[PDB]
């Protein structure tokens, strides 16, 4: 640790004081888990409104075939290809 | 691909420019993992929904024992053995 | 069994009659799953609400830096180490 940074934390750790050790273990338990959910939230955020927006979902619903196959379908076709499948949406790599 | 199914879908992959690869991958990642999202989050409805109205609840709590023991005791006993629960549920396998 | 705890509920699988096999297996699913997602919900509400509350969040964003570390760095720096971050979170371990 840097020192001159320990030092402002440091003292903030009294605010902890009376918190049993099952609330510890839940706050560490949130320490080390929230940022990746949090993240993974945020970029589902992000691809669901393009996903709806752009009309995707006008021909692609989840788990039945309309307009174009499901997003099952779909998903099937590229597990373990999803360098493949960004290539596909970019232009770049012909449907499968 | 069928020639005439990717007549439709190639013309809609120019909906999808001015995106970074960020957004990209993240729309990839969606494409590759809403489907069964969706579809266990479907089914959990329709189970908890079940479960509710049935009058299941009155008597199992999550993690306390009450009038039946807790949906936790339960999923205990009937670990790898969801085949048998079925059964039991069905009226088929007596209780273990 | 105890026979007297199993003569309440026999009685009761006459509720999920007329159920289809899905309903049934969905049920199952449920009830397999459904004390550890109630019990980890429950644990990251305690944990989100002393990170707010204690003032944690002042200093600590998820994914950026501003007066200390994301929560991000942090997850790095203690993975596979929890027992040492809450012995930090209690005083006993000085910051890595
Ligand atoms: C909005 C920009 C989107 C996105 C991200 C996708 N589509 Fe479609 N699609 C349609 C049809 C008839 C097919 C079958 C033909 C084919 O497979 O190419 C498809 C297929 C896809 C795929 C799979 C590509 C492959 O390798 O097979 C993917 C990843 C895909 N789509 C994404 C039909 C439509 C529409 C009907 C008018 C619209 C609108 C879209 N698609 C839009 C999108
Ligand atoms: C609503 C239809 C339900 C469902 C899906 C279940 N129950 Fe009960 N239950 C009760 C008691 C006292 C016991 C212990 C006796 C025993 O174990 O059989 C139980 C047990 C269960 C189990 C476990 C079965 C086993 O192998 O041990 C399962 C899967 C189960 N229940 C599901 C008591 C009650 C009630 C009190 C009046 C009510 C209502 C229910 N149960 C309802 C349901
Ligand atoms: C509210 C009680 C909290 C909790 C649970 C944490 N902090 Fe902080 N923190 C701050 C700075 C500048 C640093 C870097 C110095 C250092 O690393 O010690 C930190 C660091 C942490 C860590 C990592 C500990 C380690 O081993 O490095 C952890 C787990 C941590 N914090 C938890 C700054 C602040 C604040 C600025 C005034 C406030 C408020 C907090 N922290 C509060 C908390």
């Amino acid at each position: 640790v840097d020192p001159a940074k320990e030092a402002i934390m440091k003292p903030q750790l009294t605010m902890l004081k009376g918190l049993s050790d099952a609330e510890l273990k839940a706050l560490a338990d949130f320490i080390l888990r929230i940022a990746k959910q949090a993240q993974e939230k945020q970029q589902q955020d992000v691809a669901k409104a393009i996903f709806q927006q752009k009309g995707c979902g006008s021909c692609h619903q989840a788990n039945v075939d309309t307009v174009g196959p499901s997003l099952a379908k779909i998903a099937q076709a590229y597990a373990g290809k999803e360098d493949q499948l960004i290539k596909f949406l970019k232009g770049e790599a012909p449907a499968i």
